């Protein structure tokens, strides 16, 4: 079926996704040092920055994944 | 100079990267699964079970996420 077939496409790519700009996420976030009191502030400047060249839909998943990164990071820190 | 506008560019660079890799397979898996108005949210609930099936990281649920707005967008234009 189509459905399984895409299912499993998106899965390698997911996965291609996660192996190609992870550690990069783990890089940016060593140097933003971010904090429970400034993760709010540091997201939006990050997302002002990111939109000023454009907005598509790679972006905003980039976006997304990277601010999922970064809660847990401050969650699992603080 | 501030390292949140350089953490921002960085994005910028990977999401554009996200956006050239994969909107083509994007637009082809959407021509073969031949979605409708009636049918999509069955058919993106079965692909993203079947997705799951083998595991579950951000890099999957992004993918997921960028595939239903193309597939939302792709049924809103097609049936205009
Ligand atoms: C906007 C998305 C919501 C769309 C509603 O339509 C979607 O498909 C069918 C009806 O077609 C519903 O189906 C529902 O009723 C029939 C039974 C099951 C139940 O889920 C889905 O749960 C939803
Ligand atoms: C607004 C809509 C939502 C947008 C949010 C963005 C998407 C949210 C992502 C949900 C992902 C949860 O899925 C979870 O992914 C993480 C990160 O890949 C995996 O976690 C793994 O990678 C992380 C990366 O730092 C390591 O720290 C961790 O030790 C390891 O287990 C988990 O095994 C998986 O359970």
């Amino acid at each position: 079926s189509t459905m399984g077939q895409v299912g499993r496409q998106l899965a390698i790519i997911g996965d291609d996704i996660n192996r190609r700009y992870d550690s990069e996420f783990q890089t940016m976030l060593q140097h933003l040092q971010p904090t429970a009191e400034n993760a709010y502030e540091y997201f939006t400047k990050i997302a002002t920055s990111l939109f000023e060249s454009g907005i598509n839909w790679g972006r905003v998943v980039a976006l997304l994944g990277f601010g999922y990164r970064l809660a847990l990071h401050v969650y699992q820190h603080g």
